């Protein structure tokens, strides 16, 4: 009788052990739910192009799904909600960038576009692109005070990318939420890239003006909601662990009954 | 003694608050499992490339790892499984977009890569594309009823890519197959793009014809099965409760054994 | 009695029949925990690139953002630890295919990059590029014995890439290490491409000849580690099905006092 009771006791604190254990290892390792929600109508994304020295020649939101024929190298219509801006970003804050927000397309569900156009006159870079900044609104940039504290917060909070010459980057730009556990939601922007080539036959002279293009397109209405879950709590360690301990008492009570019947 | 008994059934009452709200919460939050199935073979992946005005020059089956020299710009020998559909999609009804489904490789082990070519008569386009979608087996399309019903069924089902001119897209596509919670396995294609440009040095004459190449590849033999897990069910969560009250009930007596040590 | 008595005995084996089930179901789809650690400084990473006939004319470790006006078409400085080899792959045995291993940058927190140049003399390919394949740590590399074994280890365990002609491909090489229940971590490398088109105007000359860039760098500062969770262990399920038992002892018990009041 003391035998199998001692035995239930080593039993019972061997399992504290293993469950304690347990939950530590669950505490650090969490694991990750994401989830789709559709959405019909994004908001307004906030591009922030930095032009340098080239020259923006036209900007529309081409409602269609493919761009119609246009009139390179010189200027075009412009119908973007435009908004310039010069500041020093904090890892290069002795160097001042200058940058150049756009205002990108809502209606994924209808396949919206927003098609641009830049240019650089000659100059002898021998490798000329234009970086470009996603934020997730540009309403929020447009009437939130200190601009320049808000590109500086986005510089950090996004990555960089960019498109070069006789190009037509299509970035296929979407949204992943993040939440950590505090309870905030930071948003990272996802874009896969499409370089088209572009054929230079019409000037056929010698403009020869480096040409940039972009077609900045939401890939799908999904947002990917990412969210860390903490799969174990001590609220169903500790009922575990009582289940477990009154399932010991019972035993060694049996083994009372079990003595008497000896 | 009341005073025990009542902070017990206070223990109680909180507690299945707890477990209930809890329970709630992680049918919202299913939790994802991804495994990577290895596939010595994958099933005919159906190419839909929507080449307009383009014509086809040549498409084969590379079953090395490295296209051979070709003779670029003429049309060369055709050694695929090609078939040809005009229909509406569901998006722009109105209009009819003509398709070409081509049979991709099947060898993912010995590295087989489908290589295509492309060719467009002089136009003015001035940024020339094909756009091409990829959808699971190409024999259930070739053995499937109401072939337009199938393709506008894909058009919905699958992203829309595209290669451009002077290049060599090499699309290494790849297979990740997602399961909902009802039961049905959707299939969605994962692809990386590796654009290689086109050295036009051989024509060298007044031929300048858009030439477009592609060369469809699988990525690896790992089918990336994504499914959704409910973490929580609801007869774990009332074993855990009954447990529990049990773990309370014995509590409760032995406050009745203390009251007779007292 | 009876009835109620066997009324419960069934609920129990229904309930560990169940338990069973579900614990052979949550073995077979362990769910996925990924975490990013952030790093300072990164293990110089190993750039195995595939010249062929290619010439190297210049790799640099620029410190800085941006990279400088170069001197493209004539050999530049060197400051890179590169490392030659020729072995033969295990997938081509037959053939012999000669690599060539840089040190790739470290200071993450920096952005520092390393810029590489290469050059072709004319040949009749039409389609040039040098292949490249990222392997974790370069100093593995530099003091393993039997560098063939390493480099054809490697051949499997990295996908393959490469970069062509004209190009300024930015590979923004970002890690993600995995690891398999049995506790060794496989490393993987993830990496985003930007091609920037070549503006070839400096020479302006009969020269013509095929040159390469790229750009490898670090994503950002993060290392993304994922592991899989087995949800469900025997120790739980016992736990829980052994409180279930004594949930039902009591209720058996239970009704000896209904009994007792009828």
């Amino acid at each position: 009788l003391i035998f199998i009771y001692l035995l239930l006791m080593a039993v019972a604190v061997f399992l504290v052990y293993r469950t304690i254990t347990d939950f530590r290892e669950k505490l650090k390792h969490p694991v990750m739910s994401v989830s789709y929600k559709e959405v019909d109508r994004y908001d307004a994304p906030g591009i922030a192009l930095y032009p340098g020295q080239a020259q923006l020649l036209s900007c529309k939101h081409h409602y269609e799904v493919i761009p119609p024929l246009t009139s390179p190298g010189q200027p075009g219509d412009m119908n973007c909600t435009t908004q310039r801006i010069n500041y020093t970003d904090p890892f290069s804050n002795q160097t001042v960038k200058s940058a150049l927000i756009v205002q990108g397309p809502r209606e994924v569900k209808k396949r919206e576009l927003v098609f641009l156009q830049f240019r650089l006159n000659k100059s002898s870079e021998d490798f000329s692109a234009i970086d470009y900044l996603l934020f997730s609104s540009f309403q929020e940039f447009l009437q939130s005070p200190n601009r320049v504290g808000f590109m500086q917060a986005c510089e950090s909070a996004y990555s960089s990318w960019k498109f070069s010459g006789g190009f037509r980057t299509w970035v296929k730009m979407s949204l992943v939420k993040t939440k950590e556990e505090d309870g905030r939601e930071a948003v990272e922007f996802r874009q896969e890239t499409s370089v088209v080539n572009y054929i230079d036959q019409r000037p056929a002279a010698k403009k020869s003006a480096q040409l940039f293009f972009v077609v900045f397109e939401w890939k799908d209405p999904f947002i990917q909601k990412v969210q860390d879950i903490v799969t174990a709590n001590p609220w169903n360690t500790i009922a575990l662990l009582c289940g477990a301990f009154l399932a010991l008492f019972k035993a060694a009570e049996f083994a009372k009954l079990s003595i008497k019947w000896m």
